[PDB]
């Protein structure tokens, strides 16, 4: 998906950092949403902050798992090619 891949991979790797400093999976939502404002465009950003907000949560589920590599995971989710 390039751009949708790309941020699927940097959420999924951010998310996987943040669990293993005791991080509430509320705190990395709104860490990740505020981290889209890196993203150099508004419209970047804001397509940033509804990737987070529609995918964090079925992430935070699936690393619970035996997936928990961003390549991998974004993969599973179809956010970059199969
Ligand atoms: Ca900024």
């Amino acid at each position: 998906g390039s751009l949708p891949c790309d941020i699927c991979k940097d959420v999924v790797t951010a998310a996987g950092d943040m669990l293993k400093d005791n991080a509430t999976e509320e705190e990395i939502l709104v860490y990740l949403e505020k981290t889209c404002d890196w993203l150099p465009k508004p419209n970047m950003s804001a397509s940033c902050k509804e990737i987070v907000d529609s995918y964090l949560p079925v992430i935070l589920d699936i690393i619970k798992g035996e997936m928990s590599r961003p390549g991998e995971v974004c993969s599973a989710l179809n956010l970059c090619e199969s």
